[PDB]
């Protein structure tokens, strides 16, 4: 779920999602359309795509089992959904941490008056 | 997609989700666990469950068709995935509007230090 994805993001980036990623760009925040603004936004799009690879999961409610193990994120579930959701979140958090170098605060709240040009495609 | 949900919320409440619901409680913002804090938070948890009902569907990318005409949100799609996500969003937006009277700014950023209780069950 988002609480967990938030904790993974904290671990990889040092940021609290609700003060940063939660409102960022066209894909990290309340978006899902428009042009992905930069590498950070493209991570959030990639997560969207990743969630889309399996069918009859609910990433909003999926409370998976994971831990931090020597700075890795390890997804503990044997099933399909909880594990798949966890692996997508681990991937997205990793990706975000790789791209904190281009994190640009001017993409905060960008969806208010942008994100209207054609959407990214998985 | 969330950009559209945000527009439905703007239509119904005049709030910008990114400055409000996006970070509110345990279910509108970055939670998906813990208890639902108030009527606003319950609307968002209800939306999560509503999304979960919808198989073979990625709500993050689902760009549906809808119009906002004379009070009413009308979902135009026949596409099963788009229609249903559109109906979940429309229900949630109307629910948030109905409960704006108890919106409590103290639930903004609540997920950081709370939301660890046993979760709501669909």
């Amino acid at each position: 779920n988002l609480f967990q994805f938030g904790d993974m993001i904290l671990q990889k980036t040092g940021k609290e999602a609700v003060h940063s990623y939660a409102i960022y760009g066209c894909y990290c925040g309340w978006g899902g359309q428009g042009r992905a603004q930069d590498a950070t936004d493209r991570c959030c799009f990639a997560q969207d795509c990743c969630y889309g690879r399996n069918l009859v999961c609910n990433p909003k409610t999926a409370t998976y089992t994971y831990s931090f193990e020597n700075g890795d994120i390890v997804c503990g579930d044997n099933d399909l959904c909880l594990r798949a959701v966890c692996e997508c979140d681990r991937a997205a958090a990793i990706c975000l941490g790789e791209n904190v170098n281009t994190y640009d605060k001017n993409y905060e709240y960008y969806s208010i008056s942008h994100c209207t040009e054609e959407s990214e495609q998985c």
